[PDB]
C-alpha cells in the first residue's frame, strides 16, 4: 500500500512540525525547517502540502526575509514536484487573536485579520494554491455574553463577503472552504459542524465561491456521524477539501494518524469517497503524538496515507462483492433511490394503494435486513472476505 | 411567576401523556384522555395543545370514530379556549415506520408516509395550526450500509416539496419545520442538528415555506451550545418554532422539564428568545419522570412555564443592568455590531493603519473582561443582583 | 470462524428475545419462547443461555405454572446440552421498582426485592448457575435530593451482605457479580463505572464472594477505556463474568452486537481477555435492532460470536508476532513489568544515578516508538499481517 | 459573600499563574513570581496557596537558589499568614515525563519519578502540608498496545508503597491523595475516574495513609455525576482532599471558575460536603480563561469563592426549608436511611408481608414526588424561594 503523488494526499507544515508542545508539557522536538519537511513529506509519497501564513513565514518577517522565506520554500517545491493546493491563515495563534480573527469584538483586530489574510491569499494564489481555508479556531466564546452570535455571523458574513469581493476584483481564481469544529481553543466555536458551515454560506454574497472543508476529529467530537455530513455536504455540491485524521470519542481534539480513533468511521468515510467521486486533495491534518521522536512522526505520517489506501481497499471490495450487491437489493437501497411520487401529487393523492388500500401490518412484517449488509460490511473491512 | 395563555406555553398531548414505558420498563401510569389533559393544561396557564395525529385519533380508526375523536377533541378546545398552533405526524411508533417515514427505503412506505401527513395537515388547517412540525425520528441508520444518505436527502427533499405543492395547491396559510435530533431512536439521525437542517432548506423549491424547530435536549445530546444554534436560525430567519426541555448531557434522551439540566444553557436561550422578539409558541417536549404519579405529572408540567418566567425574570434583569450594559461596552461588545469595513474593499487595503502600522502587541495586551462579564451573568441569574 | 460450546459463548433470553419495543416504537417482532431460543442458540454454537428470573417465569406466575415453566426449561436445557452460567433477577421492568429494587426509598420494596432475588438464587443453584449478576438498573436518580447516595450505598451493602450470608449458610457454592452502568434508565446510576463497583465489594462483609461483570456499552457510555477497566479488574482479581456487545460512543445504550460500535477497542479487550487467561462465559447482552425479522435476530446473534472469534484470531497473530515483540521491546514494554526499586527504599535513596547524576535529557530525548507499534497492531486487525 | 481564611478556600500558584498558553496560542500573560501571587491572594481572602515543586523551583535549580527560592516563598507565606495545606510533584511538564512518571516505561525514568517525589514531599512537610497530592497526567496511553495496564498498575501501587514506606519511615504525618482524570493529555489516563482511584487504594500496602483528590472538571469529563462519586468517596472515608473548578460537559479540560459549566451539579455538591462535614481544603484548579489581562485573572478568583459562598448559601437553606424536610419524608429519604432486614436474614425468609402477600400493585401506584422536591431544590437555587 505505497502512495503515490496521483492519490492527492497532502500535509500540513504544521502536522509533522508539530514540537509537542500541550497544554501541559513542553516540546518534545526541535523546530522543522519546512524546506526539511516539504523534502521528507515527498520521500514519502505525499502529493503536497498546506501552510498558514506564519508556518512558512515568522510572524513580524520584514519584507526581505519574507521574500527569502518564500524563495527558499519555492525552492524546495521546485526540486521536489511538491504542490500547495491549500493555504490558509493563522488568526490563532498570536495573542492578538485570543478573542477571535474576523469575529473579534475588536474592529481594529478585525481589519488586521482581514490584511493579513488578503496578503497570504496573494501568496497563496502565487505559490498555486486552489482552495483557501478558513478555520475560525478562536471565533466563538467560553461565556454566554462575551459574543453576540448574530452580530459574529454579521461581521463573518462581512469577512468573506469582501474576501470575495477581493478575489473577484483580482480574478483571481481561488475558492474559499470554511472549516468547522465545535469547540477547542474556545468553549464553543461558531459554525459548530459542517451543517452549520453549510447553512451559513447561503447567506453569502456569491455563495459560489465558499464550501467546507471538513475534519474527522470535528464531527466526532461532537458525537456525530461523519460520513453523513460529508454525504450532505456533497449533496449540496459544496464539498471543496477534507481534513483526515483519528479521534477517540467525545474529549480533546487527538488529531490522531488518519484510521486511528473510530475505524469503522473511517472505512465508511472512504467509501462514500471514493464512490461519490470526490476529486481535492486527501489532507491529513494530525499531531505525532508527542511521544515519538522524528523516526515516529514520519512513521505516523507514513500510516495516515496508508490506512487510507487500506480502506479505499476493502470499501472497494465491500461495493463490487455481488453479495453485497444482492444484500443491498435485499434491504431496499435500490427502492431508496427512487422517486417517491414521479407520478406526482394529485396521481399520490388518487392513488388508493397508498393509504386506502394499503396494508399496513403486511409492510410492517418486513425485515430490513441491515444486520446481514452489515456483518457483511464488517467481514470486508476485516479482511474475512 | 404565574403563567399566561399570553405567554404562548404550549404542550404536546403525548407530553403529559406519557405512560412511562421506557426501554427497561412496563407503564406507571394510565393513559389519559386528550380531552382531559386538554382540561388538565388549560387550568395550568398553558396557551395551547399539539398533537401527533396519532395521539388524537387512534390509529387504524374509522372514518366514524375518527369525527367523533375529533368533534369531542374540539368540544374541549371549545369548552377551555386551547389552541392548538402547531400539529406533527407520528411517522415512528407503528413498526411499518421502523427504518423511517420519508426515507424509508421501501417507496410503498414512503408514499403511505405522505398519505399519513397530508391527511393530518388537512385536519391541522382544519383546526387551525399555523405550523407543521416534522421529527424525522426514524430517518437514520444504526450501520452505515443501510442508508445512502445522498438518497435520502433526495427523498427527503422530494416529500418536502410534494408537501409544499399540496399546500399551496390548496391554499394553506401554513409552514412547515424540521424538528433535529442527532440520535435516538437510531443511531444516528439525518439532518442531526439545528445547522444541518438549516442547510437542507435552502435546496427546497420553496425554501420560504420551510423553518426549523430545535430542540433544547436534542443539540445538547451532541455537546453544542444550544443558543448558539439559535441564534443561527434567527439570522437565517427560520426559527418557525421552537421545543423546550431539559439535559444532562450526551446521553440518551431525557426529555427533562424545562430548567432541569444545563441550567446556565437556559437562562442564556431565554435571554436570547427574548431579545431577539422570538413571537411563536414556547412549546415544551418534555417527560415527566415515571417514578411520578398524576400529581407529579402536572407537577412537572408546572415546572416547565415556572423556570422559564423565572428565567425570563433573571434575562431581562441582566441586560437592563447598567454595570452589565457598561461591562458589555469594556468587552466591546458594540465594536462586534459595527461593520468592520464599511469604507469598503480598496480602503481598507489602502488603511496603512490596519496592518503596516498596527500596533498589533499593543491591541494583544488588551483584556476582554469576558470574565467579570460572566460573573455579572452568574449573580443575576442566582439572584446575587 | 464457526463458534464451539467451549467458547464458552452465551447470550441471554432477553437479547434474541427482544421485541423491539424502545421509547419510541412498538414492538416489531413477536414473544420468543424461551424453549424456542434455547434450541436456536444451540443450533448456532452458543454455550449456554442466562435469564432473569421473570424471563422464564412470567411475573405473578402460580407456584404450579412456575414449576411447569422450569420443567419445561429444563427440558430444553436436557434436550440441547445447554448450560446456564449465570441467572439474574429482572428489578427494572415492574413499575413496584420505578425508584429501584435494593436502594429504593420505600423499605417494603426492597425487602421485596430481596425476597425476590432470593427466590431465584435458589433456581439459580437449582440449575446450576455459578454466578448470580446484579444490575441495578433503577438504583439512581434524575435530580440530586431523590437519593441520598450515602444512604443508598449503605442499603446496597446491606443488601448484598444479606445475599452473602444467605449464600453461605445455605452451603451455595455461588458468586456474585455486580454490573455498572453510569445511567439509563435512570438519569445516573449507582456504580456508574467498574472502577464505581470495585471500590464497593472491598467494604462488603465477605468481599472474596462479590466480583464485577462488566459490559462493552456501559463503560463506553462514560467515553472510558473499556478493555483498561477489564486490565484494573483483572488485577484486582475480581472479573467474575463479562458482557459483550457494541457501542457507538456516549449516547443511549445501544446493545449492538459485539464488533460494532468501537471496533479497535474491541480488539484491545479480546487481546487482554485472551492473553490474561479469563476463564469465564463470554456473555452478549445485545439486542437485534429492531430494523429486524427473526432471520435477522440470528444473523446479528451468529455476528456475535463470529467477530470475537476474528478478534481472537487477530490478537494472538499481534502478540506472537517477533517484529511486535521487537517493537514491544523498542518502546521498552519489558522494562515496564520489571520492579522500579526491588533494591528498597534506602537503596533508592542512595543510589545517585536516580537523581543526582540522572541525565535528564538524554532520557527525554528518547522516542517511545509507540506510533510504529500502534501501525503494527492496525495492520494485524485489518489483516494487512 | 466575602471569603475569609476560615474557609479553608485555596488556590495553585499555577491557576492564577497560569500565561494563558493552549494547544493553539501562545501566553497572552507575563509570569508571577509567586511571591506576587501569594500576596495577592492573601488580598482576595484565601487561606492558602498549593504548588508543584516545579512552580516553586525553577526546574534543575541548584541547591542555592532553590534555598533562595523556598526562603522567599517562606518570606511571603510568614508576611501574609497563608498556609501551605498541599503539595505536588510536577510529573508532566518536562519532556522526560511524555510516557509518564510512576508508570513510565523506562524504569530509570520511574526511578528518578520517585526521587524527585521525595525530596518535595520532604519539602512538603517542611512546609507545613498534611496532604501530598499526586496527578498521574502522563500515566496512560494514546494507543492499546503502548501500555501494559496490569503491569501499570503493579509499578503505581509499588511506587505508593514506596512513598508510604519513606513517609512511615521518616515519621512524618502526611497522607496522599490521588487525583483522578479520565483523559488528555493521555488519551485515556489510568486510575481515571475517582471509582477507579479507590479501587486502587485497597489494594496498597497500607490503604489507610491514602485517599483521593477528585476534581469537578474530571468527572464531568466522562459523564458522570459528581456529586454521586463525592458521596461514595465520603462513604469509603476516603475524601482527603477536592478540586473545585466547572466543566461544560465532555471535552476538552476546560477549568473554568467553580460555578461556570453545570451550574446544578455545584450545587449538589456543595450541599454534600456541607452536609457531611467534610473539613478540608475547597482547593481551587482553574484557569483564568486566556482571553484576561490580570485583572481579570484576579476577578476570576474571586468568583471562585464568591460562586461556592452564595451555593453554601442556596444548599443550607434548601436543607433547612420544612417544606422541602415535608417533601423529603414524602419521597420517603426517611425510609431510605432505615435498614432493609435489621431483623435479620432467617426473620426476612418467614416474613410473608415480604413476599407470598406484599400488595405489589399498591406499592407500584405509590408516586415518588421527585418532581415537586426536585422543583422545590431549583427554586431554592435561584433565589426564588
Ligand atoms: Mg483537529
Ligand atoms: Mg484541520
Ligand atoms: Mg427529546
Ligand atoms: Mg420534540
Ligand atoms: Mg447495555
Ligand atoms: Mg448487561
Ligand atoms: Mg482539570
Ligand atoms: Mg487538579
Amino acid at each position: 500500500y505505497q502512495p503515490t503523488p496521483e492519490d492527492r494526499f497532502t500535509f500540513g507544515l504544521w502536522t509533522v512540525g508539530w514540537q509537542g508542545r500541550d497544554p501541559f508539557g513542553d516540546a518534545t522536538r526541535r523546530a522543522l525547517d519546512p524546506v526539511e519537511s516539504v523534502r521528507r513529506l515527498a520521500e514519502l509519497g505525499a502529493h503536497g502540502v498546506t501552510f498558514h501564513d506564519d508556518d512558512l513565514i515568522p510572524f513580524g518577517s520584514s519584507d526581505s526575509e519574507r521574500e527569502e522565506h518564500v524563495k527558499r520554500f519555492r525552492q524546495a517545491l521546485d526540486d521536489t514536484g511538491m504542490k500547495v493546493p491549500m493555504a490558509t491563515t493563522n488568526l490563532f495563534t498570536h495573542p492578538v487573536f485570543k478573542d477571535g480573527g474576523f469575529t473579534a469584538n475588536d474592529r481594529d483586530v478585525r481589519r488586521y485579520a482581514l490584511r493579513k489574510t488578503i496578503r497570504n491569499i496573494d501568496l497563496a494564489v502565487e505559490l498555486g494554491a486552489e482552495t483557501y481555508v478558513a478555520w475560525g479556531g478562536r471565533e466563538g466564546a467560553e461565556s454566554g455574553g462575551a459574543k453576540d452570535v448574530r452580530d459574529a455571523l454579521d461581521r463573518m458574513k462581512e469577512a468573506f463577503d469582501l474576501l470575495g469581493e477581493y478575489v473577484t476584483s483580482q480574478g483571481y481564481d481561488i475558492r474559499f472552504a470554511i472549516e468547522p469544529k465545535p469547540n477547542e481553543p474556545r468553549g464553543d466555536i461558531l459554525l459548530p459542524t459542517v451543517g452549520h458551515a453549510l447553512a451559513f454560506i447561503e447567506r453569502l454574497e456569491r455563495p459560489e465561491l465558499y464550501g467546507v472543508n471538513p475534519e474527522v476529529g470535528h464531527e466526532q467530537m461532537a458525537g456525530l456521524n461523519f460520513p453523513h455530513g460529508i454525504a450532505q455536504a456533497l449533496w449540496a455540491g459544496k464539498l471543496f477539501h477534507i481534513d483526515l485524521n483519528g479521534q477517540n470519542g467525545i474529549k480533546y481534539d487527538q488529531d490522531l494518524r488518519f484510521g486511528a480513533g473510530d475505524l469503522r468511521a473511517a472505512f465508511w468515510l472512504v467509501d462514500l469517497l471514493e464512490s461519490a467521486g470526490y476529486s481535492g486533495p486527501r489532507h491529513f491534518d494530525f499531531k505525532p503524538p508527542r511521544t515519538e521522536d522524528f523516526d515516529g512522526v514520519w512513521a505516523s505520517a507514513a500510516g495516515c496515507m496508508r490506512n487510507y489506501l487500506i480502506l479505499k481497499e476493502r470499501a472497494a471490495a465491500f461495493r463490487a462483492d455481488p453479495e453485497v450487491q444482492e444484500a443491498l437489493r435485499a434491504s431496499r437501497l435500490d427502492e431508496l433511490a427512487r422517486p417517491t411520487a414521479a407520478d406526482g401529487l394529485q396521481a399520490l393523492l388518487d392513488d388508493r394503494s397508498a393509504f386506502e388500500e394499503f396494508d399496513v401490518d403486511a409492510a410492517a412484517a418486513r425485515g430490513m435486513a441491515f444486520e446481514r449488509l452489515d456483518q457483511l460490511a464488517m467481514d470486508h473491512l476485516l479482511g474475512a472476505r
